[PDB]
C-alpha cells in the first residue's frame, strides 16, 4: 500500500457536499522512474528532485487519479496510522505548470485507537484556488479538453515527523478525468530511480 514501516495512508477523499460526491477516493506495486515527473514540480528546490535526493527513496510514491467530475462545502479528508506515537506535519503543495501556487501546512497529533495510532485530518476545506479551478474545469465541453488542461496540474504531499523533521511519506499526485460512465479510479506506484 501507500506507506512505509513507520506510517501508512489509510483513507484519502476529496469531495463536495450540499450525500456527498467524491472526486477521488482512496481507501486502504509497480514502479515509476521519478525522472519521468521532475518537470511537473518546482525546482523549489524543496520540491521533488531535492527531496528525493535526500531520501529515503522508499518513502516516495506516485498516485495517478482518474477523477469523477460529474456532479456547497468542498473538503479534503486524510487518515494515516502507525504503531508509534508521533505528531505529524502534512504539507500539500498544488502546482500549475511546474510552479507552486498553493502550499497548505497542517499538523496532527496521534490518537490512540484499537491498538494503534491514527492521524485524522478530516474535512479540511479545499483551497479556493482548487475550488475555482474545478468550477472552470467543469465548464469544458469535452473530456479530452479537461485532460489537456490537467496535464499541467499536480499535487505534492510531504508528511514529516514534526518533532524530528524526518520525512515519513512523500506522495506525488497526477490527474485525468474519468469518462462519465467509468467511475473514479486510482493507481499507486512506487517512485524509483
Amino acid at each position: 500500500g501507500l506507506g512505509t514501516a513507520r506510517l501508512q495512508l489509510v483513507e484519502f477523499s476529496a469531495f463536495v457536499e450540499p450525500q456527498r460526491h467524491l472526486f477521488v477516493h482512496i481507501s486502504q506495486l509497480e514502479s515509476v522512474d521519478v525522472r519521468q515527473i521532475y518537470d511537473k514540480f518546482p525546482e523549489k528546490k524543496g520540491g521533488l528532485r531535492e527531496l528525493y535526493d535526500r531520501g529515503p527513496p522508499h518513502a516516495f510514491f506516485l498516485v495517478k487519479f482518474w477523477a469523477d467530475l460529474n456532479w456547497g462545502f468542498y473538503g479534503v479528508s486524510s487518515q494515516y496510522e502507525s504503531l508509534e506515537h508521533m505528531t505529524l506535519t502534512c504539507s500539500s503543495k498544488v502546482c500549475s505548470f511546474g510552479k507552486q501556487v498553493v502550499e497548505k501546512v497542517e499538523t496532527e497529533r496521534a490518537q490512540l485507537e484499537d491498538g494503534r495510532f491514527v492521524y485524522r485530518l478530516l474535512r479540511s476545506p479545499m483551497c479556493e484556488y482548487l475550488v475555482n479551478f474545478l468550477h472552470k474545469l467543469r465548464q469544458l465541453p469535452e473530456r479530452y479538453m479537461m485532460n489537456s488542461v490537467l496535464e499541467n496540474f499536480t499535487i505534492l504531499q510531504v508528511v514529516t515527523n514534526r518533532d524530528t523533521q524526518e520525512l515519513l511519506l512523500c506522495t506525488a499526485y497526477v490527474f485525468e478525468v474519468s469518462t462519465s460512465e467509468r467511475g473514479a479510479q486510482h493507481h499507486i506506484y512506487r517512485l524509483v530511480r
